[PDB]
């Protein structure tokens, strides 16, 4: 009896323990890409994940998540419109019950089938939970999915996952290489926005790629065999975990292409 996304305590509840997901920075957002500035001050973006090291795969009940080591500088984000280091942490995913819906951020209203989230924290502050308080405390690094040819990268994590299927489940998850995830182009978007989750702190600079990755029917098939429940618990399918875009109130996307 908590935050979820069923009917009785989807997004549309949250508000009532979180009163700031009626903030002024919340995410996801549409991204209208007529609207959005090019800014020719925007740097590229800097991916280094040769040395990361991932531990473990999480079912945490909303999502799965893979984390990483992040104790030293060993797989970090830098550049674009950051100032600073910023350390990989975990990355998840948000997918759909159907291929036409199922990311969080949009674009020109289109709904991709999934959406990537590499979350990163910056090192500045100390520690994650230090950096969820401050205003440029997390960048995120977001990747659309759709459903087409395979990712063989992704593999790895979808024949795990029979292995984690109900919340609370973890399962050792070592020497996973996150560059297989990434597309061909950095191109992006970015704007301040917040935890598309509870507690929905508005602590993230976002940075939306453009090109989406595609991954095979069969793949994102597998995503959704895994339960939001306990083991012991009855079955609920984890489908739809999926926030629905926000009002972009004062805030301007910025683009790092024409
Ligand atoms: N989905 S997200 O990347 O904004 C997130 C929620 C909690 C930690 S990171
Ligand atoms: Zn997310």
């Amino acid at each position: 009896h908590h935050w979820g996304y069923g009917k009785h305590n989807g997004p549309e509840h949250w508000h009532k323990d979180f009163p700031i997901a009626k903030g002024e920075r919340q995410s996801p957002v549409d991204i209208d890409t007529h609207t959005a500035k090019y800014d020719p001050s925007l740097k590229p973006l800097s991916v280094s994940y040769d040395q990361a090291t991932s531990l473990r795969i999480l079912n945490n009940g909303h999502a799965f998540n893979v984390e990483f080591d992040d104790s030293q500088d060993k797989a970090v984000l830098k550049g674009g419109p950051l100032d600073g280091t910023y350390r990989l942490i975990q990355f998840h995913f948000h997918w759909g019950s159907l291929d036409g819906q199922g990311s969080e951020h949009t674009v020109d209203k289109k709904k991709y089938a999934a959406e990537l989230h590499l979350v990163h924290w910056n090192t500045k502050y100390g520690d994650f939970g230090k950096a969820v308080q401050q205003p440029d405390g997390l960048a995120v690094l977001g990747i659309f999915l759709k459903v087409g040819s395979a990712k063989p990268g992704l593999q790895k994590v979808v024949d795990v996952l029979d292995s984690i299927k109900t919340k609370g489940k973890s399962a050792d998850f070592t020497n996973f290489d996150p560059r297989g995830l990434l597309p061909e182009s950095l191109d992006y978007w970015t704007y301040p926005g917040s935890l598309t989750t509870p507690p929905l702190l508005e602590c993230v600079t976002w940075i939306v790629l453009k090109e989406p990755i595609s991954v095979s029917s069969e793949q994102v098939l597998k995503f959704r065999k895994l339960n939001f429940n306990g083991e012991g618990e009855p079955e609920e399918l984890m489908v739809d975990n999926w926030r629905p875009a926000q009002p972009l109130k004062n805030r301007q996307i910025k683009a790092s292409f024409k």
